[PDB]
């Protein structure tokens, strides 16, 4: 293309080829799935906070 | 941790580990699993009663 060397603002470099931009975040964490337990209804719950 | 020799309430001995501690019982006895007699319309049903 005509006009080879054009100005590139965030590409700073000594011929602007390398990459000087900024990395966008929205504050977006990706951790693992979930779980919730299932034996609180299949089992009998006994507490011994005194004979412990 | 940076404490080997502790105390323990109801660990009873001369080095504790003893388990002197009270059981907590709440009226519960597990006896076993009831039957029915069903041979009643499956027999005919004489009484002798208090004749022979």
């Amino acid at each position: 293309d005509y006009a080879g060397n054009l100005t590139r603002p965030h590409w700073g470099g000594a011929a602007s080829d390398v990459d000087i931009h900024l990395e966008v975040y929205q504050n977006e964490v990706d951790t693992r799935f979930q779980y919730q337990a299932m034996f609180l209804g299949l089992s009998s719950q006994r507490s011994v906070a005194d004979r412990s």
